């Protein structure tokens, strides 16, 4: 049987960009924080073990570059779910979550 949806947003970056596209991708952040919510999900402030997603902005097929301690080799490591933003904006609106709205 499944347990309770936990997500942790990824705050590390792997890209640069200027201010107004840190702004932007901030913005895709809270518009997807918010829609998980809709649907239930849990947002946990801190990474540990009891996430069962991760949503980066980072590589994902670059993780095995990284880290022990880092959260993305630990997400792997613990068979959670690593998403970038777009598989889960996806995820969202093949679940008909009101993205615009």
């Amino acid at each position: 049987m499944k347990r309770d949806s936990r997500i942790y947003f990824d705050i590390t970056d792997d890209v640069e960009m200027n201010t107004y596209n840190k702004s932007k991708m901030d913005k895709r952040r809270d518009l997807l924080k918010r829609g998980f919510l809709t649907l239930g999900a849990q947002i946990t402030q801190f990474f540990d073990t009891t996430v069962t997603i991760v949503i980066t902005r980072r590589s994902v097929e670059n993780i095995y570059l990284l880290k022990d301690t880092d959260i993305l080799s630990r997400a792997k490591k613990n068979y959670m779910k690593v998403w970038s933003y777009e598989k889960a904006a996806r995820f969202l609106k093949n679940l008909d979550v009101d993205l615009d709205h």
